[PDB]
């Protein structure tokens, strides 16, 4: 599957993509304002993400840090990045289909579409000024909005049970982005696709 990835945003962003355990093509890349990356995924690739990162600096041989979605200081990475994170999970050729999300669960650094280039579905979107609109206790000083389990370790944020509930911090995500996920157990915004679509992740899609 192709995905096309396109920093909109006025900064630089630095892209990545994973599925936890390897890199998704080169794992990242540098991203100025205007910048599209194309990237191949292999077909029945299951939980893979793609986010952005800010605020990075990389040495010659791609060693550094960013301050918001770090993934071990790699600019091409291998594993998922340090919340707080939008992020554009997928699946593809499970049975036949494949399921998009955007997910607000490890916090919210950059707006994000994610949509099909090809058809047969619609794409989601969370474009809400969350950064700005972040309650105090969540804001992460690197900039953008942690999730409430990332700051506060708890079986309710974290649904380390299975059960758990919505909360005052994930009905903020909610109110903002009500296609995103919000907290693990959230009303599922799974859009289902085509087996073998092809997509866009755009950040800043608004602005």
């Amino acid at each position: 599957a192709t995905f096309e990835i396109v920093n909109r945003c006025s900064y630089t962003v630095w892209a990545a993509a994973s599925k936890g355990d390897a890199a998704l093509d080169a794992g990242g890349r540098q991203l100025n304002s205007g910048e599209s990356w194309t990237i191949n995924v292999e077909p029945g690739t299951k939980g893979g993400k793609i986010w952005a990162r800010t605020d990075c600096y990389f040495d010659d041989s791609g060693s550094g840090i960013c301050k918001t979605g770090d993934c071990g200081g790699l600019l091409r990475c291998k594993r998922f990045g340090r919340p707080p994170t939008t992020l554009a999970e997928f699946s593809l050729n499970q049975y036949g289909k494949d399921y998009i999300d955007i997910s607000n669960i490890k916090g919210f650094n950059v707006p994000m579409d994610f949509s099909p280039t090809t058809r047969g579905c619609r794409g989601v979107r969370c474009a809400a000024d969350i950064v700005g609109q972040c309650p105090a206790k969540l804001k992460a000083p690197g900039g953008g909005c942690n999730d409430a389990c990332t700051v506060f370790q708890t079986s309710e944020y974290c649904c380390t049970t299975g059960k758990c509930g919505p909360t005052e911090y994930s009905r903020f995500f909610k109110r903002l982005c009500p296609d995103a996920f919000s907290y693990v157990l959230d009303k599922p915004t799974t859009v289902t696709c085509p087996g073998s679509s092809n997509y866009r992740v755009t950040f800043c899609p608004t602005a």
